[PDB]
Protein backbone atom coordinates (compact mmCIF):
# COMPACT_ATOMS: atom_id res chain seq x y z
CA UNK A 1 0.00 0.00 0.00
CA UNK A 2 2.83 2.36 1.18
CA UNK A 3 4.79 1.42 -2.45
CA UNK A 4 1.60 2.88 -4.84
CA UNK A 5 1.24 6.18 -2.79
CA UNK A 6 4.73 7.31 -3.63
CA UNK A 7 3.39 7.14 -7.62
CA UNK A 8 0.69 8.99 -7.02
CA UNK A 9 -0.20 12.77 -8.56
CA UNK A 10 -3.13 15.12 -7.85
CA UNK A 11 -5.55 15.33 -10.73
CA UNK A 12 -4.84 18.86 -12.29
CA UNK A 13 -8.63 20.21 -11.44
CA UNK A 14 -8.30 19.85 -8.07
CA UNK A 15 -4.89 21.97 -7.49
CA UNK A 16 -6.52 25.41 -6.97
CA UNK A 17 -9.89 23.53 -5.92
CA UNK A 18 -7.75 22.57 -2.41
CA UNK A 19 -6.47 25.94 -1.39
CA UNK A 20 -10.02 27.07 -0.69
CA UNK A 21 -11.26 26.59 2.90
CA UNK A 22 -14.82 25.30 2.14
CA UNK A 23 -13.61 22.79 -0.33
CA UNK A 24 -14.69 19.13 0.51
CA UNK A 25 -12.87 15.90 0.65
CA UNK A 26 -15.75 13.64 0.99
CA UNK A 27 -15.84 12.24 -2.81
CA UNK A 28 -12.11 11.47 -2.87
CA UNK A 29 -11.94 8.88 -0.88
CA UNK A 30 -9.20 6.72 -2.04
CA UNK A 31 -6.95 9.73 -2.85
CA UNK A 32 -7.14 10.85 0.80
CA UNK A 33 -3.77 9.47 1.37
CA UNK A 34 -2.48 11.31 -1.25
CA UNK A 35 -3.76 14.54 -0.96
CA UNK A 36 -1.78 14.75 2.82
CA UNK A 37 1.28 13.97 0.63
CA UNK A 38 0.46 16.71 -1.59
CA UNK A 39 -0.37 19.19 1.06
CA UNK A 40 2.98 18.81 2.67
CA UNK A 41 4.76 19.10 -0.43
CA UNK A 42 3.42 22.39 -1.55
CA UNK A 43 3.68 23.47 2.64
CA UNK A 44 7.09 22.43 2.91
CA UNK A 45 8.90 21.08 -0.29
CA UNK A 46 9.36 17.50 -1.46
CA UNK A 47 13.10 17.68 0.38
CA UNK A 48 11.43 18.51 3.67
CA UNK A 49 10.78 14.85 4.33
CA UNK A 50 11.87 11.41 3.57
CA UNK A 51 9.03 10.24 0.99
CA UNK A 52 9.38 6.65 1.71
CA UNK A 53 9.13 7.07 5.56
CA UNK A 54 6.25 9.55 5.21
CA UNK A 55 4.33 7.21 2.98
CA UNK A 56 4.54 4.43 5.58
CA UNK A 57 3.56 7.19 8.65
CA UNK A 58 0.21 7.72 6.89
CA UNK A 59 -0.60 4.44 6.16
CA UNK A 60 -0.10 3.48 10.12
CA UNK A 61 -1.97 6.32 10.74
CA UNK A 62 -4.74 5.45 8.71
CA UNK A 63 -4.92 2.13 9.71
CA UNK A 64 -5.22 3.58 14.18
CA UNK A 65 -8.38 4.85 13.18
CA UNK A 66 -11.38 3.81 13.73
CA UNK A 67 -14.59 2.31 12.16
CA UNK A 68 -16.39 5.05 14.61
CA UNK A 69 -19.52 6.99 12.97
CA UNK A 70 -17.23 10.64 13.10
CA UNK A 71 -13.81 10.25 15.22
CA UNK A 72 -12.34 8.37 12.34
CA UNK A 73 -9.72 8.52 9.09
CA UNK A 74 -12.38 11.25 7.13
CA UNK A 75 -12.22 13.49 9.77
CA UNK A 76 -8.45 13.51 10.16
CA UNK A 77 -8.30 14.32 6.65
CA UNK A 78 -10.50 17.05 6.96
CA UNK A 79 -9.03 18.74 9.70
CA UNK A 80 -5.39 18.43 8.27
CA UNK A 81 -6.64 19.99 5.24
CA UNK A 82 -8.10 23.33 7.16
CA UNK A 83 -4.66 23.63 8.89
CA UNK A 84 -2.85 23.47 5.62
CA UNK A 85 -5.47 26.26 3.91
CA UNK A 86 -4.32 28.11 6.99
CA UNK A 87 -1.00 27.92 6.91
CA UNK A 88 -0.72 28.83 2.92
CA UNK A 89 -2.76 32.00 3.93
CA UNK A 90 -0.31 33.11 6.92
CA UNK A 91 2.61 32.34 5.10
CA UNK A 92 5.26 34.42 6.97
CA UNK A 93 3.66 33.70 10.84
CA UNK A 94 5.12 30.40 11.39
CA UNK A 95 8.51 28.79 11.60
CA UNK A 96 9.74 25.85 9.71
CA UNK A 97 9.23 23.60 12.69
CA UNK A 98 5.71 24.62 13.56
CA UNK A 99 4.77 24.38 9.75
CA UNK A 100 5.71 20.50 10.04
CA UNK A 101 5.11 19.35 13.35
CA UNK A 102 1.39 21.11 13.17
CA UNK A 103 0.10 19.22 9.72
CA UNK A 104 1.29 16.11 11.53
CA UNK A 105 -0.31 16.70 14.77
CA UNK A 106 -3.84 17.57 12.57
CA UNK A 107 -3.70 13.95 11.30
CA UNK A 108 -2.98 12.05 14.26
CA UNK A 109 -4.98 14.52 16.77
CA UNK A 110 -7.54 11.81 17.28
CA UNK A 111 -5.46 8.67 17.06
CA UNK A 112 -6.98 5.38 18.09
CA UNK A 113 -10.60 7.58 19.33
CA UNK A 114 -13.34 4.74 20.33
CA UNK A 115 -16.10 7.16 20.00
CA UNK A 116 -16.55 8.15 24.02
CA UNK A 117 -16.15 11.54 25.49
CA UNK A 118 -13.64 12.00 28.33
CA UNK A 119 -16.77 12.30 30.97
CA UNK A 120 -17.66 8.82 30.10
CA UNK A 121 -14.31 7.31 30.30
CA UNK A 122 -13.84 9.28 33.91
CA UNK A 123 -16.97 8.44 34.94
CA UNK A 124 -16.76 4.57 34.80
CA UNK A 125 -13.56 3.79 35.67
CA UNK A 126 -11.82 3.01 32.18
CA UNK A 127 -8.21 2.17 32.44
CA UNK A 128 -7.66 5.01 30.34
CA UNK A 129 -9.17 7.24 33.13
CA UNK A 130 -6.76 5.67 35.46
CA UNK A 131 -3.90 6.64 33.06
CA UNK A 132 -4.57 10.12 32.42
CA UNK A 133 -6.37 12.06 34.49
CA UNK A 134 -6.56 14.95 32.48
CA UNK A 135 -7.37 15.74 29.25
CA UNK A 136 -7.99 11.84 29.05
CA UNK A 137 -8.16 10.97 25.28
CA UNK A 138 -5.95 13.65 24.28
CA UNK A 139 -3.30 12.53 25.80
CA UNK A 140 -4.22 8.88 24.31
CA UNK A 141 -3.79 10.41 20.94
CA UNK A 142 -0.43 11.71 21.60
CA UNK A 143 0.83 8.41 23.14
CA UNK A 144 -0.52 6.84 19.34
CA UNK A 145 1.61 9.12 17.94
CA UNK A 146 4.78 8.91 19.62
CA UNK A 147 4.08 4.77 19.54
CA UNK A 148 3.87 5.07 15.51
CA UNK A 149 6.66 7.30 15.18
CA UNK A 150 9.12 4.92 16.85
CA UNK A 151 8.24 1.67 14.31
CA UNK A 152 10.67 0.73 11.74
CA UNK A 153 11.61 3.28 9.37
CA UNK A 154 8.43 5.34 10.38
CA UNK A 155 10.63 8.21 12.00
CA UNK A 156 9.65 10.45 9.50
CA UNK A 157 11.79 13.29 12.04
CA UNK A 158 15.37 11.36 11.09
CA UNK A 159 16.97 14.29 9.55
CA UNK A 160 16.88 16.42 12.80
CA UNK A 161 19.07 17.26 15.76
CA UNK A 162 18.41 15.90 19.43
CA UNK A 163 17.61 19.46 19.93
CA UNK A 164 14.91 20.26 16.95
CA UNK A 165 13.39 16.62 17.86
CA UNK A 166 12.38 17.34 20.79
CA UNK A 167 10.86 21.12 19.68
CA UNK A 168 8.50 19.46 17.37
CA UNK A 169 7.04 16.81 19.49
CA UNK A 170 6.00 19.88 21.97
CA UNK A 171 4.57 21.31 19.23
CA UNK A 172 2.63 18.23 18.34
CA UNK A 173 2.00 17.12 22.08
CA UNK A 174 0.61 20.90 23.14
CA UNK A 175 -1.20 20.96 19.70
CA UNK A 176 -3.11 17.72 20.32
CA UNK A 177 -4.03 18.40 24.10
CA UNK A 178 -5.42 21.69 22.44
CA UNK A 179 -7.82 19.95 20.69
CA UNK A 180 -9.75 19.27 24.23
CA UNK A 181 -12.92 21.65 23.86
CA UNK A 182 -12.42 21.93 27.91
CA UNK A 183 -9.18 23.97 27.53
CA UNK A 184 -10.59 26.06 24.32
CA UNK A 185 -12.75 28.11 26.51
CA UNK A 186 -9.80 29.26 29.11
CA UNK A 187 -7.31 29.80 25.94
CA UNK A 188 -10.16 31.57 24.12
CA UNK A 189 -11.10 34.09 26.72
CA UNK A 190 -6.87 34.61 27.91
CA UNK A 191 -6.40 35.60 24.43
CA UNK A 192 -9.11 37.74 24.00
CA UNK A 193 -7.90 40.11 27.13
CA UNK A 194 -4.70 39.96 25.52
CA UNK A 195 -5.66 41.56 21.96
CA UNK A 196 -8.29 44.22 23.82
CA UNK A 197 -5.47 45.23 25.98
CA UNK A 198 -2.87 45.34 23.28
CA UNK A 199 -0.46 43.00 24.40
CA UNK A 200 -0.47 40.12 22.46
CA UNK A 201 3.32 39.24 20.77
CA UNK A 202 3.54 36.55 18.86
CA UNK A 203 7.35 36.76 19.50
CA UNK A 204 6.32 35.54 23.01
CA UNK A 205 6.52 31.84 23.13
CA UNK A 206 3.89 31.42 25.30
CA UNK A 207 1.69 34.04 23.20
CA UNK A 208 2.06 31.64 20.21
CA UNK A 209 1.10 28.12 22.03
CA UNK A 210 -1.88 29.64 22.73
CA UNK A 211 -2.34 31.01 19.13
CA UNK A 212 -1.29 27.67 17.83
CA UNK A 213 -4.34 26.07 20.71
CA UNK A 214 -7.18 28.48 18.93
CA UNK A 215 -5.89 26.99 15.32
CA UNK A 216 -6.17 23.43 16.45
CA UNK A 217 -9.77 24.01 17.95
CA UNK A 218 -10.54 26.04 14.37
CA UNK A 219 -9.68 23.08 12.69
CA UNK A 220 -10.99 20.19 14.50
CA UNK A 221 -14.34 22.35 14.27
CA UNK A 222 -13.87 23.19 10.79
CA UNK A 223 -17.20 21.10 10.02
CA UNK A 224 -19.38 23.86 10.62
CA UNK A 225 -17.88 26.16 8.47
CA UNK A 226 -18.46 23.71 5.07
CA UNK A 227 -21.05 24.22 2.24
CA UNK A 228 -24.68 24.16 3.44
CA UNK A 229 -25.11 20.11 2.34
CA UNK A 230 -21.75 19.17 3.65
CA UNK A 231 -22.09 20.52 7.11
CA UNK A 232 -25.75 18.98 7.39
CA UNK A 233 -24.44 15.42 6.16
CA UNK A 234 -21.41 15.84 9.05
CA UNK A 235 -23.76 16.88 11.37
CA UNK A 236 -25.20 13.39 11.02
CA UNK A 237 -22.10 11.76 11.56
CA UNK A 238 -21.32 13.52 14.80
CA UNK A 239 -24.90 12.58 16.59
CA UNK A 240 -24.75 9.06 15.46
CA UNK A 241 -21.93 9.43 17.82
CA UNK A 242 -23.04 11.12 20.13
CA UNK A 243 -26.13 8.81 20.33
CA UNK A 244 -23.70 5.61 20.52
CA UNK A 245 -22.31 7.00 23.87
CA UNK A 246 -26.65 7.68 25.32
CA UNK A 247 -26.88 4.42 24.10
CA UNK A 248 -23.87 2.62 26.32
CA UNK A 249 -25.37 4.71 29.24
CA UNK A 250 -28.75 3.29 28.58
CA UNK A 251 -27.89 -0.25 28.11
CA UNK A 252 -27.00 0.37 32.34
CA UNK A 253 -30.41 1.94 32.64
CA UNK A 254 -28.82 5.70 32.80
CA UNK A 255 -30.46 8.67 30.48
CA UNK A 256 -27.72 10.62 28.96
CA UNK A 257 -27.27 14.52 28.94
CA UNK A 258 -30.14 15.62 25.77
CA UNK A 259 -26.88 16.01 23.60
CA UNK A 260 -26.78 12.10 23.50
CA UNK A 261 -30.38 10.91 23.94
CA UNK A 262 -31.87 9.90 20.75
CA UNK A 263 -35.18 10.48 21.85
CA UNK A 264 -34.33 13.90 21.50
CA UNK A 265 -33.86 14.16 17.14
CA UNK A 266 -36.11 16.90 17.29
CA UNK A 267 -33.87 19.16 19.54
CA UNK A 268 -30.59 18.82 17.17
CA UNK A 269 -31.68 22.19 16.00
CA UNK A 270 -31.25 24.02 18.09
CA UNK A 271 -28.71 22.02 20.29
CA UNK A 272 -26.79 23.59 17.06
CA UNK A 273 -27.90 26.90 17.08
CA UNK A 274 -26.51 26.77 20.34
CA UNK A 275 -23.22 24.84 19.39
CA UNK A 276 -22.64 27.61 16.70
CA UNK A 277 -23.17 30.74 19.54
CA UNK A 278 -21.40 29.77 22.61
CA UNK A 279 -18.72 27.68 21.05
CA UNK A 280 -17.86 28.15 16.90
CA UNK A 281 -18.72 31.82 16.23
CA UNK A 282 -16.22 33.27 19.52
CA UNK A 283 -13.86 30.36 18.08
CA UNK A 284 -13.57 31.76 14.34
CA UNK A 285 -14.64 35.47 15.85
CA UNK A 286 -10.86 35.26 17.87
CA UNK A 287 -8.98 33.64 15.52
CA UNK A 288 -10.11 36.12 12.31
CA UNK A 289 -9.15 39.21 14.81
CA UNK A 290 -5.40 37.32 15.48
CA UNK A 291 -5.62 36.67 11.62
CA UNK A 292 -7.40 38.37 9.55
CA UNK A 293 -7.19 36.21 5.94
CA UNK A 294 -8.94 33.16 7.89
CA UNK A 295 -11.93 35.57 7.73
CA UNK A 296 -13.69 33.01 5.13
CA UNK A 297 -13.94 30.76 7.83
CA UNK A 298 -16.00 33.05 9.56
CA UNK A 299 -18.31 33.80 6.65
CA UNK A 300 -18.83 30.15 6.43
CA UNK A 301 -19.48 29.55 9.72
CA UNK A 302 -22.47 32.34 9.79
CA UNK A 303 -24.05 31.36 7.00
CA UNK A 304 -24.72 27.80 8.46
CA UNK A 305 -25.78 29.24 11.29
CA UNK A 306 -28.61 31.28 9.59
CA UNK A 307 -29.33 27.79 7.87
CA UNK A 308 -30.39 25.95 11.34
CA UNK A 309 -32.26 29.06 12.57
CA UNK A 310 -34.53 28.77 8.96
CA UNK A 311 -34.43 24.77 10.31
CA UNK A 312 -35.39 25.94 13.26
CA UNK A 313 -38.56 28.29 12.02
CA UNK A 314 -39.50 25.66 9.19
CA UNK A 315 -37.83 26.41 6.10
C1 LIG B 1 -24.33 20.21 19.89
O1 LIG B 1 -23.55 19.94 18.73
C2 LIG B 1 -22.22 19.79 19.05
C3 LIG B 1 -21.62 19.63 20.23
N1 LIG B 1 -20.27 19.49 20.42
C4 LIG B 1 -19.69 19.32 21.68
C5 LIG B 1 -18.67 18.41 21.85
C6 LIG B 1 -18.08 18.22 23.08
C7 LIG B 1 -18.53 18.96 24.15
C8 LIG B 1 -19.55 19.87 23.99
C9 LIG B 1 -20.07 20.69 25.12
F1 LIG B 1 -20.01 22.04 24.84
F2 LIG B 1 -21.38 20.39 25.35
F3 LIG B 1 -19.40 20.50 26.30
C10 LIG B 1 -20.12 20.05 22.75
N2 LIG B 1 -19.37 19.49 19.39
C11 LIG B 1 -19.83 19.62 18.19
C12 LIG B 1 -18.93 19.61 17.09
C13 LIG B 1 -19.00 20.25 15.87
C14 LIG B 1 -17.80 19.89 15.21
N3 LIG B 1 -17.03 19.08 15.94
N4 LIG B 1 -17.74 18.93 17.08
C15 LIG B 1 -17.27 18.04 18.04
C16 LIG B 1 -16.21 18.42 18.83
C17 LIG B 1 -15.73 17.53 19.76
C18 LIG B 1 -16.31 16.28 19.89
C19 LIG B 1 -17.37 15.92 19.09
C20 LIG B 1 -17.85 16.80 18.15
C21 LIG B 1 -21.30 19.79 17.92
O2 LIG B 1 -21.71 19.93 16.78
MG1 LIG C 1 -10.42 14.70 19.72
ZN1 LIG D 1 -11.03 15.91 16.33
Amino acid sequence: EWQGLMQFTLPVRLCKEIELFHFDIGPFENMWPGIFVYMVHRSCGTSCFELEKLCRFIMSVKKNYRRVPYHNWKHAVTVAHCMYAILQNNHTLFTDLERKGLLIACLCHDLDHRGFSNSYLQKFDHPLAALYSTSTMEQHHFSQTVSILQLEGHNIFSTLSSSEYEQVLEIIRKAIIATDLALYFGNRKQLEEMYQTGSLNLNNQSHRDRVIGLMMTACDLCSVTKLWPVTKLTANDIYAEFWAEGDEMKKLGIQPIPMMDRDKKDEVPQGQLGFYNAVAIPCYTTLTQILPPTEPLLKACRDNLSQWEKVIRGE
